[PDB]
């Protein structure tokens, strides 16, 4: 067993229906159990701006699985709630579920690259992160909290 650490987001088709769902079917991953729910938030947002405000949050999920088959679960929800690939890099969607995190796992396969890529530069998921894991350490040993305190992230503010 292992702790997974999966950031969750919502643009489109009401957002706090579809996270209060995907919590529903997170819970429903076989070999996995949730630990933590962080606060919902309200963020702007990132890349692509022509865009509803998103609602972004994070989950402790401690599995056996295997890293790609929590990934096979991950992708099944968004799909089972109604995620459409579009051709726009970074556009609008009714959920989307990112592994940051698994265990001490670093992970650069095919299908899957973990800690995510940019997740240590991304206010909206370090922050409901650190909610739910302040005491959180890195793959490569740097601290969540020396993070947060030392570089600029604007304010989140709750949904
Ligand atoms: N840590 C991870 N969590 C989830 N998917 C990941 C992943 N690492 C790689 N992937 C791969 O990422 C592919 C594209 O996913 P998308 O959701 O369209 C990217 P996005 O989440 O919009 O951008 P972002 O990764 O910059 O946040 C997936 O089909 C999956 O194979
Ligand atoms: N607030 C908010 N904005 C979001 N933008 C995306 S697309 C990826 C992306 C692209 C460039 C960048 F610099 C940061 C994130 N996903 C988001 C999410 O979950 N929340
Ligand atoms: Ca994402
Ligand atoms: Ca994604
Ligand atoms: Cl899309
Ligand atoms: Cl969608
Ligand atoms: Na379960
Ligand atoms: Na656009």
């Amino acid at each position: 067993m292992t702790v997974a650490y999966i950031a969750i987001g919502s643009n489109l088709a009401s957002p706090l229906e579809q996270v209060n769902a995907a919590l529903k079917a997170l819970g429903d991953i076989p070999e996995s159990h949730i630990l933590t729910v962080s606060s919902f938030y309200r963020t702007p947002p990132l890349g692509p701006q022509d865009q509803p405000d998103y609602l972004n949050a994070a989950v402790a999920l401690e599995t056996s699985l295997a890293p790609e088959e929590l990934l096979n679960h991950t992708q099944r929800i968004e799909l089972q709630q109604g995620r459409v690939r579009k051709a726009e890099r970074w556009g609008p969607r009714t959920l989307d579920l990112d592994i940051m995190l698994f265990g001490n796992e670093v992970i650069n396969t095919e299908r899957l690259t973990v800690p995510h890529y940019d997740m240590k530069n991304r206010g909206f998921m370090l922050w409901p992160l650190f909610e739910i894991a302040p005491e959180l350490v890195f793959p490569d040993g740097e601290m969540l909290r020396q993070i947060l305190h030392t570089r600029a992230f604007d304010k989140l503010n709750k949904w």
